[PDB]
């Protein structure tokens, strides 16, 4: 009785897993990973057997792996016994006789194509799967990896990689078998005791049917986990509190996620996020425009609800124009403390440059701790249709030339705002990264209002049902001169496979 | 061969557990903890011993506690069998035929006073220690608790709770023994491959020769760790970084706090903090006012080094007088964007006062989204002494009638500048919960540069090498009409027993 685990590399929605004899892809670091897995064993004079097919075994040049035994299946291949390190058996049942009788043999690795992969499974063989996800699609293959069976279960989800823009994850499934330990009991007493006195029991741990793959346990490293788990912190200990619209939210206070962009792009892929509209807010925002027709003619009506003359007059903004949403993001970031008049007036000069300032901080003093960019004046907060939700933002270059950010939200719609807010930022670091000389890095987001609207229930709970994919790539398609340059075709959506879209209204 | 544990609570510093025949304190929640843990068993069908001396035997009025066996450890009281729910020994060696013989007991439980707790650790019955730690130590004991011996380790540390305003702790004590699996080595072998591409590795998990009491693994609820695992976590990842002074930091970004002030005030224990001088710089911000002799005056010096004619000139504020700190906290707070001329003018009226609507806010509107208090004004910048660290902070009432607070903190001087801020931000919420009427709740830290001076390396590994120790009870005296009458003398320290004060010099 040993292990007998399954390293496949198949895609992300199809599982293809080859074309013509070789791989659909070329991905170094997967045949790395091949190589630290199929080699990690426990003892010195021991060596792991990696079993596979004939077609397989052609594939690989016929030529043997070292440290470790090479067992093919194969109906035809001459039993030859002259090389110690491949050894030929004539089906996979008699070939697993290393279990009980070699001794020699520590571990056991499945990674022989389908015909091996499938028969495996069908005869439950199986312990452990090494899945590598990758996020190619839109090519040809003939050779696919099996459904998982429901025996399995994710335990592990790594991080989305990149290598040649090609964005991959690493998990591990296992088969489920039948039916500290002091430190947990007296919590839990503790916990009846003061009841909620003890903040642990402010802060409950969300239940099984409110967590987005409950199976993953100690393996939630994909960064859409810090999204994901917050939905299901949310649903868990959001009390049901009121606003100034009729909708009213479950609410909890300082919560946080923190997301990777040196290797992936933090767009989440439990549901199709319109891309598009998110830029063209960002670069609204630079721009320093706030006119809100500009974006209802590029067919974007993000901004449309809190720009209806009837709200406007409801919040005592009638003298306004229909879609004059006054100086919000992007009058605060390039005139700040700027006497705003209409959206019709020329504010060229005027106030304070805050994201002028900030690229030429970034660039001439990068170990700087003052590269901060606000929305929040007290002064304009009147004026404004909508206080700023995304107050504060500060950005901050690594010793490695990376720029990362770290953005304070006052008021998070986790339904609709934060996908927004977690994109918006990441390409706006993107953004400062390029023009600014460096690469992107961190994105953490600190929260103080997360919330979940009442109308959006039962869409978060169908999203939070959706086992994730490996983030996309973001690239740029050009370099620009000035930050102001991007356009929407100067961005590139690499590797974007996420689940059908989620309708959901927004609270006006 | 089963469990032996021994429930206790003991004074925080010479672990006093009685006096004249009775208890130092009376503590109703310890009481039902006692019950909960001497009743916590398996098996429906048996018993929990529970062994005492005859002097804690008189100590309960020598009356049976329910399903409970009571072991008395006697030298001269008669075995009466009369009573099957006590039963009595000569020695503690005897007494313990509960672990080979007597199969209808499940656990045992040691809680006899000194002398059965010093002959239980002596001969090596003790399995695992419950200890209730109490901020009680100016007062007098006759009955002590012998010292944890070092082959007990703590594994856990329950939060600082609060009983008629005395701070106590939950401690769990194991002894050593000698000397999911899958995942973890996953991770190893993609943290071999990617090098800083996956993020794991930029955020590495803290040394043992760097983590406070690294035998608390699972168990790190007293939110004091959320301060400590910082300086672990900066020691471990913190880059070597230059700055505006010839101090260079370890920084790293992104990182976060979070205390309770229901049951605790988050003053450090590992470190004696000059709590006066946190609060003169407090409601020195308060009362709006922006000259450095008037905490000079009062005998608090932490302003003096950025408030120096050397300084000033230094960095081209040379037509600045001596202490004139100019537009910072409190200026920002209570006049917004007013023209600052010097700090001796009248600046009553001028301004927009935050603070004033704020607390106008936060008991009118408590569902507000907005009670928003910022001191980030780029016009007024370059005229500061020193741009705000603590920039913008956010403030949420829940349903409970709670105050919590969120707060953004740019950077971050965590041997000097933390400890100061965690505080001074746990009074100004409870100072607004109080005129507000509501009371404290949850306080949230949100760090961007968080960062160690490279002068108070051996300070800081100073101050990790000590166990921390509940947190104090900080209490107001009197109920102010307006918050800017507070006084020093209104502040009440309950229970505040630190390890000694650790001096570390500020860069200028
Ligand atoms: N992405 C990934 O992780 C991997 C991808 N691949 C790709 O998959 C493709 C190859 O897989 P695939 O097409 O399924 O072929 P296989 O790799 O599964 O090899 C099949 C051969 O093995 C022998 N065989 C298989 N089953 C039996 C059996 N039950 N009894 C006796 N002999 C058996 C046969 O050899 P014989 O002719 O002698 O009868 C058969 O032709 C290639 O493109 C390869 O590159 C392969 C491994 C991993
Ligand atoms: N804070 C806490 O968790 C607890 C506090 N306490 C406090 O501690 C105080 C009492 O403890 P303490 O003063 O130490 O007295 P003890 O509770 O330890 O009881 C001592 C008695 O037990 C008997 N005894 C002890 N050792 C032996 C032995 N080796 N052989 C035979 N008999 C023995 C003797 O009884 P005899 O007279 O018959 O010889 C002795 O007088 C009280 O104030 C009590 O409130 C007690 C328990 C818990
Ligand atoms: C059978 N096969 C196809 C193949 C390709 N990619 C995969 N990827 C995964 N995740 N799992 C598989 N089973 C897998 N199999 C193989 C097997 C070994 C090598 C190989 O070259 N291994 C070298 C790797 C060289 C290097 O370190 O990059 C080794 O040392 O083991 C390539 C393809
Ligand atoms: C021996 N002793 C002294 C005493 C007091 N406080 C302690 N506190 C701790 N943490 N540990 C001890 N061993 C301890 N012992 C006792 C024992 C039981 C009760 C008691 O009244 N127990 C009731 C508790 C009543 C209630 O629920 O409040 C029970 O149901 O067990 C009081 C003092
Ligand atoms: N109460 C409230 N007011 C807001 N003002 C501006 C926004 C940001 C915003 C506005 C609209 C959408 C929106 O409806 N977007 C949809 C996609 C919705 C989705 O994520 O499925 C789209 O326009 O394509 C998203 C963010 C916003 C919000 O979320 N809530
Ligand atoms: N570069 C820098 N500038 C600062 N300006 C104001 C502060 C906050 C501050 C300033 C001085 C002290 C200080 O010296 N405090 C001592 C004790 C220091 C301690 O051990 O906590 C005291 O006031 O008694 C504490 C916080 C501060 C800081 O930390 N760093
Ligand atoms: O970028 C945004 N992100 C976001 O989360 N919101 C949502 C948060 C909240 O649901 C609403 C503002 O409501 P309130 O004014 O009460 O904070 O806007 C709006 C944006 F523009
Ligand atoms: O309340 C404070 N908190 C704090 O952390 N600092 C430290 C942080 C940093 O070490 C220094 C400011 O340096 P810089 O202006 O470069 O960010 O002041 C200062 C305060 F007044």
């Amino acid at each position: 009785e040993k292990n007998v685990s399954i390293v496949v590399a198949a895609s992300v929605l199809s599982s293809g897993i080859g074309i013509n004899g070789q791989l659909p892809w070329s991905i170094s670091e997967d045949l790395k990973f091949f190589s630290k897995i199929t080699n990690n064993k426990c003892d010195s004079n021991k060596k792991n057997a990696l079993i596979m097919g004939r077609k397989t075994w052609d594939s690989i040049g016929r030529r043997p792996l070292k440290n470790r035994i090479i067992v093919v299946i194969s109906s035809s291949l001459p039993q030859d016994e002259a090389d110690p390190n491949v050894v030929v058996f004539r089906n996979l049942e008699d070939s697993i006789e290393n279990l009980m009788n070699d001794d020699s043999i520590e571990n056991i690795f499945v990674c022989g194509g389908e015909s091996i992969y499938r028969d495996a499974l069908k005869d439950n063989f199986v312990d452990r799967i090494y899945l590598t996800r990758v996020a190619l699609e839109d090519i040809e293959f003939d050779t696919y990896f099996p459904e998982i069976p429901e025996t399995f279960l994710p335990v592990y989800m790594s991080q989305t990689f990149c290598t040649k823009n090609i964005s991959y994850d690493f998990m591990i499934f296992e088969k489920q078998e039948k039916k500290l330990k002091s430190i947990d009991d007296t919590v839990d007493l503790l916990g009846e005791i003061f009841g909620i006195r003890k903040m642990g029991n402010r802060h409950k741990f969300p239940k099984e049917e409110i967590y987005n793959t409950p199976s993953i346990r100690f393996g939630r490293e994909h960064y859409e986990f810090q999204y994901l788990d917050l939905l299901s912190r949310v649903l868990e200990n959001g009390a049901y509190r009121e606003n100034r619209t009729g909708i009213s939210t479950y609410s909890i206070f300082g919560q946080m996620m923190r997301f990777d962009m040196r290797e992936s792009f933090p767009l989440l892929t439990t549901k199709k996020v319109a891309i598009r509209s998110i830029f063209e807010e960002l670069i609204w925002f630079i721009k320093g425009d706030t006119n809100g027709n500009h974006l209802i003619e590029k067919k974007v009506y993000i901004w449309s609800g809190n720009g209806s003359k009837e709200y406007l007059e409801r919040i005592g903004l009638g003298h306004r124009e229909e879609n004059d949403l006054g100086p919000i993001y992007g009058f605060q970031w390039r005139h700040y403390n700027g006497e705003y008049k209409t959206m019709h007036d020329d504010y060229t000069g005027v106030g304070v440059d805050q994201l002028a300032k900030l690229i030429e901080t970034l660039k001439n003093n990068p170990k700087d701790r003052r590269h901060i960019l606000t929305a929040w004046n007290p002064s304009a907060l009147s004026q404004m249709a909508l206080p700023p939700c995304h107050v504060l933002s500060q950005y901050y270059v690594t010793n490695d030339n990376c720029l990362s950010c770290n953005l304070y939200q006052r008021s998070c719609d986790l339904g609709l705002g934060s996908p927004f807010n977690i994109a918006s930022y990441a390409i706006l670091t993107m953004m400062l990264a390029q023009v600014c000389g460096y690469e992107p890095g961190e994105l953490a987001i600190f929260i103080g209002d997360a919330h979940i609207y009442e109308n959006h229930l039962t869409q978060l709970k169908e999203q939070l049902s959706r086992t994730p994919r490996p983030f996309p790539q973001l690239k740029f398609k050009r370099k620009v001169e000035n930050i102001e340059d991007f356009k929407w075709e100067d961005i590139e959506l690499i590797g974007y496979y996420p689940y059908p879209t989620i309708k959901m209204d927004m609270a006006v």
